[PDB]
């Protein structure tokens, strides 16, 4: 009808834009020069849409795609209308099964480059040159709740790494922690199911804090490890640039000798560790669920391409058990100070996708995804995810032919004696569908193993025992990495996970499952178990308090690499910042105030009680972004408050919400000249205190404070402080 | 490896080659320069095999396709055998539900092209320029049976065309008679059921000669015209090339100025129309149940491309009522006679397909598919079957994406705001998938409906009356049309009618409906009533007598195109002979007999008793294609025995049985020199008979005579004289 | 209404007739005193017919199943016609896949008995007492052939028996031949590949005789041994009464000590055995592709029960 | 039917009516009722045409559509006084 606008402004401009300035779009209408061989290859399957007409399934030009077919404008609607037909039916059936975990993620286009060869241990070929370019396409999830659930509750994170290498997709899929809750694949349903929404009434979701969840737990000690993880800051990541990754299992590096090698994937986030609090992360489920897909894509938009260093823990078959704890067992975690990372590559994310149902919810990733140069171990719950994936995939995606799928395909064609099943692509021509045969002469063949491009051969490891179903003793050990975790906290951080502890346990209905649970928490730590105890109304025995600690991890009394926040790792580049204005915004500060920020690739967004512009004092016209009540504290990384007519703002509820629910927060606060009034808001002494930068106006001092509070991402010595205001 | 010949005899000649004389192979490595727009856009999809690395779905190369992973060599197969997995897998989901009914069918591409403009009476576009080429993709059927079922049964047949326009998919879905069974649509789950494997114990396969079938035909007279072309020689074809089409149901065609014609679709095969006997097509059934489907694609292989002539009958809207029958009534047709059809085009069927099962098992044809230019009307049967179709295909292929299947796609992409689905292989990117919207200027748009390139508008066609579940009185008339089929047919037409109801009725268990059935014959045509009753061993009743036979049709007392034969017009050119050959042949026969069949393009067949080769009088050195039991004379259109040694074949009982059931089959039999010894077995008189050729030698005046036999088909004068030929 | 013939001779005899003389039918209808566990608990999922008013599946009375509902009698179908898409939307989803191999099978219900009580041998709850019996389901099948594919064809032919002990279902998932084509599972795919029809015209239908069987045949010579079964007159049974069946592997008997014992599993046809000859069947295959299907249904019905020890 | 698997989505506890239905009707994945019919077609002889067609009627009738009177073309168009 040539609805848009006559001025172009429907659409975004398609250059690296900030978050909240332009419509967001599909990846290659926004960034049409972001490529790579994947990216390329998929071209072939996007489809236009501008300047062609509308048209059936079967390319009929439509002519009314307003009204059905009927007999008399009034009348029944006739079944000959087959245009009709053909809408509804494709919409009745838009819909697939959800994954049974990690239903709800979010996911990009990027590339990953090994820093150098590492030939003298694996074959790979992708970890083979440094001038080398392996596209990838990664997923990040929670795990609980449905693919229409919230973002920011608290749980593990999925984080899955599709490299589409030359000799083969390897997949790497892994968490946010670096174990898991369980030993044996066996148990994989009955966790599951206990942490899932309870089954007479489908309640909760997106939540570990129900009764099932800790019965089980109370019951499995081993499950302790990676709930202690969770309880934690860890479980609730300010975002998914800023969280590690690990590969979890013991895995095998073999080269091209055939020495076989252990090894434990990790990611480190290029951005640094950071996470939200509590109260804030359960807020943000209401006034953003989408909070972490949005900022993973508007990151992309800007340019602030979510960066991360691939690293290896190498232990050398030799010293397989040279520790305290079983290397194959995933409740178990590798310290850092016994064995250190090994820096490995780099992997940017630097394109979303275009169509999410297509790319994203049809992404299929599985950890027996594996190429020459990797192999398997024992670990038993690897073992048994070995068997599921392919299964549930085919139920999920309609098929077998899932691999066909484009987001799914390998760079370069397969070619097997594989046929048929629903929605075959491929028109197979091979004469033989068989081998061996004569009759294509034996083609597609095999290939032996080799150093580059040989077939797949397993590792001839020593396999020697019965055929038992039994849990390995070296494995029954449960509070020593618990206690080593508790131990390499800071105290903010141990104080946050008593309250994750006690704030799920009250949501527990039966008491005896809480007192339960107490009672494994004495086993790890005595001081843990009593503040989480004192919380719940309950006082532990005697013999409680006489429980002797677990033993050390190898002689250690703490991991700093294992707390989020002891050793500083920040970095501003890419967090927001929320802008108070009033309606006559001393120019002289935002000018100051939005170059600093800019120069350090942070992000602003101008706030007031109303949409529309304000009118600075010098006649500059302020677009405004959103209300007060529009974009939230809590999505944002600090506040800043310019001088003006603060007299406009002052008494205004949202106003002052807006730094209280800030200051409850621990988030850097900044008030210039008049804004400083906001001081009695949030009851700061006339002294002023740290974590608060105050000044008469915004120079170049006062963006440079507010900057550096931002560096150390939340104000942990505010927290004595913040238990009196109501917010 | 090298498991092919050094001869390089594995690989057929990609050159257009006799049935037989090469192993047959897919259409793009057998002829790799037959194209047309639809042919070359799958190009995208067909895979190679040659010089290729065997590899998983994953592209990860396999080193060893013999072995399962274990633990030790005599030991269990491991969980983690991912390669195993994925092949068995695959394996495990290779099939789809066949069709619901039409299970059984065989496909080829080709194209189509319109002998003049039909812009006078249509918009269609593909109708529009004789130099217009149209890409279609056909597939014919059997339509009781189950995919494994037999060719050559007894049955209606299904002849769907695909055709690729440029303005969209047009699928005519017809049969080879010009009627339906039933009237509306509602009955059609009550027919099939009838006429398919009884529920209890699922028998028979491919058989209307069971009780429920003739059971409903008995409560339902609307069934006795098709039930007449079942009956009668039409229901076995002796190939798909010859046999005629239909679309059975009155469309409409709409010009430019928006006229209406009502018209029929018709198919004319170029080869002529041909079929088998009962006895020799219920063989066939055993001897080679795909029967069909090879000589269609070995026809094709030789070059011997199936064509037929689109044909038109053209009714003024003003003539609707102008018959004694309704237009809309299915169960009726349209004697040509009263209204000729007008030859509007040919099609060539000249490829093969690469996979039966990606192209010929996943097509979709739905009679709901039309392009501007065309529109349906109210005959009850075609509306009801436009609740069908996409519904069952969904189901079969396995999403509502099915359209995105290489072989069901439109030849240019089609855009609407349509999305998801499973297996999803466009990726769109489309800032809207809604309409009417701003944020993509409302594309891609409706498109007015115009002379050329419009969008689809329905003929505004006046509908009167109240909601009633009612059949429309006009349509209870059910015998007249049978019986003007009946009086067109041949005396050996006739007879071959009765004889399938009599076959037919012995096998219905409960005597009742035997003559419930002989009752309805009654009421077509008496002379056929007492012939079936005669062969039941039933006594038409005094009052059965005195039926007054129904009216003629519009005058009509017999209509000669409805006859398969009253008409001579067969065709030679891809029929084959066998040519049963001793160990002394005489060597002037063959060459004489080989260049007068090769000029008519007639195929040979070399049989012996045992395989390898036989020496020719004068050294030629003979290769068999088979023996007398392995391609028995059922196989063949007439038999030719070469002088020779005829002592080396006479007292073979396989010899003498060949030429007994050539002989009671009424096909050409021709004996040179020596060979009329066999004249004894099929007690043939000294002076001879007409049909038998025989000669002193195999001059070019015997090969004239069975030349010209074998282009009237078959020996109508022999019925009488094979009664006491016992084979 | 009055469709039935006033003799009544549309209705079997509800009682064990001969071959051909009265209409087959289901079983609870022919023999309705014939009784089991398996067979009495199938009784609440069963239903009748008889005196029953026509209903949609939502229960609601069809007065006329005739015709659709349109606008006049010789009017458009109206898209409101709930009762029609009903009935041709079900009829539209009939069909399932077949089974990738053995697709074409004839089955029965019965029951099996111990002789005597195995308990020195095996803990299995079904062979510990002679007095004991185990409702039995048998499908016996050819393998490479389609559901619509014919009965008498050459072929290896399947025997599979489904157990429904007290401790649980136990499935013996036989053939009628003692060995089986291959040695690892990891060939599967490419031997069936290569029996059944070939990939580009799915050609030729329940038959082994086609360059791709012999080329797999001839390249891999573990399969010699079942071939050799596959082309002698075990090819081509006379009836699933008259052939052997095996469970093929070595499986284990475990007794309440936990002594193991090796063990192949057999089933002897009472009826002895008995086969076709090849131009006999292949014939067959034409006249009565059902020879098979029809022969045991039709023995069971004339009472010449299928035994098997 | 896509969403829980099949034509037979109405035999699932929940769905199914209080009494049982009965039609000709058969097959489907997942199906639950065991047919003992000797017919699966309608008309039928050989089980008597049961089940049945009941006319319409006061109460217990089959279903009859009330009989609005249909007069227009076959337009795809909005009714100006929707407008
Ligand atoms: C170390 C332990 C595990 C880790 C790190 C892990 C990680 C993941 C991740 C990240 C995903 C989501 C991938 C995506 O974004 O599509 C996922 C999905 C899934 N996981 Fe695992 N998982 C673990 C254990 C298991 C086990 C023991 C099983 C069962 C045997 C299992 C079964 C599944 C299934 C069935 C899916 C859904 C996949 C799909 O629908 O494509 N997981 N897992
Ligand atoms: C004049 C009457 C009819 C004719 C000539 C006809 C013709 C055909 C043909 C030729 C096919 C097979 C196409 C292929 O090769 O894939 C077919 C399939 C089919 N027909 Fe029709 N048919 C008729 C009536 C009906 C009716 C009344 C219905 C239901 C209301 C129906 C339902 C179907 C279904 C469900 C299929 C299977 C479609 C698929 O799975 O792709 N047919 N019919
Ligand atoms: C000793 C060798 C084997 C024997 C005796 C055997 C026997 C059978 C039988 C009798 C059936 C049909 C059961 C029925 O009536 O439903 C069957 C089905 C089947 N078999 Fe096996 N088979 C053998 C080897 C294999 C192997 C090695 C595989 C795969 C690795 C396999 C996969 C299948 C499949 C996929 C089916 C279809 C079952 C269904 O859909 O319900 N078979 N087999």
């Amino acid at each position: 009808d040539s609805l848009a606008p006559e001025d172009g402004s429907h659409r975004p401009a398609a250059e690296p834009t900030p978050p909240g300035a332009q419509p967001t779009a599909p990846g290659s209408l926004k960034a049409p020069d972001t490529r790579n061989e994947k990216l390329n290859s998929l071209e072939d399957v996007r489809k236009g849409s501008e300047n062609y007409a509308l048209t059936t399934n079967q390319g009929v030009r439509i002519a009314d795609d307003q009204n059905s077919l009927r007999a008399g404008s009034r009348g029944p609607t006739l079944l000959e209308d087959f245009i009709l037909r053909e809408k509804i039916t494709h919409f009745d059936h838009e819909r697939i099964p959800e994954r049974i975990v990690n239903a709800r993620g979010s996911a990009a286009h990027g590339y990953f480059q090994p820093y150098k060869s590492l030939s003298d241990i694996t074959k790979a070929d992708f970890l083979s040159d440094p001038n080398k370019i392996t596209p990838v396409f990664v997923r990040f999830s929670t795990v609980q709740g449905g693919a229409g659930s919230a973002d920011t509750v608290r749980d593990i994170r999925g984080f899955a790494t599709k490299f589409y290498t030359e000799e083969g997709i390897f997949d790497l899929v892994g968490n946010n922690t670096p174990i898991f809750f369980i030993q044996d694949a066996h148990k994989f349903p009955d966790f599951v199911h206990a942490v899932k929404p309870e089954p007479h009434w489908a309640i909760p979701q997106g939540q570990s804090a129900h009764d099932t969840f800790w019965d089980y737990v109370s019951l499995q000690p081993e499950t302790l490890h990676n709930v202690m993880w969770a309880m934690s800051d860890r479980g609730i990541p300010r975002s998914y640039r800023t969280m590690e990754g690990f590969g979890i299992h013991t895995f095998r590096l073999i080269n091209a000798e055939g020495k076989a090698t252990f090894v434990r994937f990790h990611w480190k986030p290029l951005a640094g560790k950071a996470s939200l609090v509590w109260d804030e992360a359960q807020k943000l489920t209401g006034r953003d669920p989408d909070f972490h897909r949005r900022e993973l894509w508007e990151a992309i938009e800007a340019g602030d391409f979510p960066e991360y260093e691939l690293g290896f823990q190498l232990i050398p078959e030799e010293d397989e058990f040279k520790f305290d704890f079983d290397l194959l067992d995933p409740t178990k975690l590798i310290p850092e100070e016994l064995v250190p990372v090994q820096r490995v590559g780099k992997m940017v994310l630097n394109r979303n996708p275009d169509n999410f149902f297509a790319e994203n919810e049809q992404a299929a990733f599985h950890p027996g995804h594996i190429v020459p140069g990797l192999d398997f171990t024992n670990d038993p719950l690897l073992q048994g995810r070995l068997f599921s994936y392919t299964d549930t995939q085919i139920s999920r995606l309609g098929g077998p032919n899932f691999h066909e799928i484009p987001i799914n395909r390998p760079t370069c064609p397969y070619h097997n004696f594989q046929r048929d099943g629903m929605h075959r692509m491929g028109i197979d021509t091979n004469p033989a569908n068989y081998e061996p045969n004569s009759i294509n002469d034996n083609w597609p063949r095999e290939t032996p193993p080799g150093p580059k491009r040989g077939g797949f051969e397993s590792y001839q490891e020593r396999v020697e025992g019965n055929k038992v179903r039994e849990r390995s003793p070296s494995f029954g050990e449960y509070y020593s990495h618990p206690r080593l975790f508790w131990l390499s906290q800071t105290p903010f951080e141990q104080r946050h996970i008593v309250d994750g502890f006690s704030f799920e346990l009250s949501k527990v209905v039966r008491p005896y499952i809480r007192e339960r649970v107490v009672d494994q928490l004495a086993h790890i730590d005595l001081t843990l178990a009593q503040a989480v105890a004192k919380n719940l109304g309950i006082e532990l025995t005697d013999d409680q308090l006489n429980i002797t600690p677990p033993p050390d991890v190898n002689g250690l009394k703490k991991d700093p690499s294992l707390s989020l926040y002891a050793i500083p790792d920040g970095d501003v580049k890419g967090r927001v910042v929320a802008i108070l204005l009033n309606d006559e915004v001393r120019s002289a500060d935002l000018l100051a105030i939005l170059k600093a920020l800019k120069a350090k690739g942070v992000h602003a967004k101008l706030l007031y009680s109303r949409m529309g512009e304000v009118t600075a004092d010098d006649g500059t016209v302020l677009p405004i972004a959103a209300t007060f009540a529009g974009a939230p504290s809590l999505t944002v990384d600090a506040v800043i408050v310019p001088c003006g007519n603060i007299a406009d703002i002052a008494d205004n509820g949202d106003a002052n919400y807006y730094l209280m629910e800030a200051y409850k927060h621990l988030k850097p606060i900044a008030l210039a000249g008049d804004a400083r009034k906001f001081k009695a808001t949030i009851k700061i002494a006339d002294q002023g205190e740290e974590g608060i930068v105050e000044a008469d106006s915004a120079d170049g001092s006062f963006m440079d404070e507010l900057l550096t509070l931002m560096a150390a991402h939340r104000v942990w010595s505010r927290i004595p402080k913040i238990d009196k205001i109501p917010a």
